[PDB]
């Protein structure tokens, strides 16, 4: 398993326009488009992000591309940032790839604030950190994908996908 495949179960693929979780305009794997409420503004920058116009439909191929994108973006963006370089350095493979589906889904900003829990896991202290974690308007609003997240980083392993 990789963070590709892991994001793929966690966002799922979508090819026409849609509403995620939070009633944002989405599609693709998990692309977010715009918070705004207009269908229009989200057809627009839908065409932007493309560059066609795509009357809300893309292929399978563009909807890949948007994804490849996003997954180097939400990397660097860590990379960039000084709250979250040092967790990641300090991070094994499998628990990097859970900081990294964490910040594909709420950003980087979003992320930095997790202070404490940060902290924990920089001091591998697992079972404290998935205690912690599970303390996040996150954790209540899509706690399905939440608890597949805290198990990887709790287990340092897969298992929570190998089921799905």
């Amino acid at each position: 398993m990789n963070i590709f495949e892991m994001l793929r179960i966690d966002e799922g693929l979508r090819l026409k326009i849609y509403k995620d979780t939070e009633g944002y305009y989405t599609i693709g794997i998990g692309h977010l488009l715009t918070k705004s409420p207009s269908l229009n503004a989200a057809k627009s920058e839908l065409d932007k992000a493309i560059g066609r116009n795509t009357n809300g439909v893309i292929t399978k191929d563009e909807a890949e591309k948007l994804f490849n994108q996003d997954v180097d973006a939400a990397v660097r963006g860590i990379l960039r940032n000084a709250k979250l370089k040092p967790v990641y350095d300090s991070l094994d493979a499998v628990r990097r790839a859970a900081l990294i589906n964490m910040v594909f889904q709420m950003g980087e900003t979003g992320v930095a604030g997790f202070t404490n829990s940060l902290r924990m896991l920089q001091q591998k202290r697992w079972d404290e950190a998935a205690v912690n974690l599970a303390k996040s308007r996150w954790y209540n609003q899509t706690p399905e994908r939440a608890k597949r997240v805290i198990t990887t980083f709790r287990t340092g392993t897969w298992d929570a996908y190998k089921n799905l």
